């Protein structure tokens, strides 16, 4: 329930938000 914090949340912020800036960051 609140699992999906550290589930559909945070993993769906490092798969996106993290891999996109830190990929374009480094080039």
């Amino acid at each position: 329930g609140i699992g999906t914090k550290i589930l559909g949340g945070v993993k769906t912020a490092l798969k996106g938000a993290l891999k996109e800036l830190a990929s374009t960051y480094a080039n």
